[PDB]
DNA sequence: CTATGAACATAATGTTCATAG
DNA sequence: CTATGAACATTATGTTCATAG
């Protein structure tokens, strides 16, 4: 790694953690929320990148899955997430904060040097 | 393309254009100047990415090569660059300015929503 | 039809290797 | 040697395919 901008998977993983802190949404739901938030800026993530993020967090041991099966009128069989190790999540958030700041700097320097 | 952050090749191509506007440096020279400018932020591009940028610009028809042989105490078979179509270069700079602003926005939004 | 998640493709990169002269 | 640039490997990311409902 030459140390360029932050990767999308990491950027999304950051958002998966924050959303596990504030809500209980499943994959396609996270994807829908995310697309809506970024529709204006132009970023349109797909479902496989969101799943990759969520699953990477499972492997990192930060999240744990909760299989849910809501029965009745509108059958849903989704997967919800919660923290398995919030401390490791906090640490991931801090690392990502450093990655995001460098990134902001890299873009500022470029805006400054070419325009 | 899901429209995430700006790619490195584009980011470097932007810098090749600006540097063709302000100086006459050859590949390894551009690379040395670039590494020095970004040593602090932590970005360390390599010589093959710089060549890819320069060559992409040749294909886009924005630059043209000038083979230079620096004779004397230390012969050098170097390549210098100049504009072949500065108008197309200006347009590439503008497109990239839009890409860079979106990028800055994407990172700001992320810093704002998770911290 | 939804939702999950795998598979596979392609693109972006990063590391090595080739070569003129 | 040494500045350019081609090859090759590996990542990161976008599209399809497979299952279960």
């Amino acid at each position: 790694s030459t140390g360029f901008l932050v990767k999308q998977r990491a950027f999304l993983k950051l958002y998966m953690i924050t959303m596990t802190e504030q809500e209980r949404l499943y994959g396609l739901k996270l994807l829908e929320v995310l697309r809506s938030e970024f529709k204006e800026i132009g970023f349109k993530p797909n479902h496989t990148e969101v799943y990759r993020s969520l699953h990477e967090l499972l492997d990192d041991g930060i999240l744990k899955q909760i299989k849910v099966k809501k029965e009745g009128a509108k059958l849903q069989e989704v997967v919800l997430y919660q923290f398995k190790d919030y401390e490791a999540a906090k640490l991931y958030k801090k690392q990502l904060k450093v990655e995001l700041d460098r990134s902001k700097k890299l873009i500022e320097k470029a805006l400054s040097d070419n325009f």
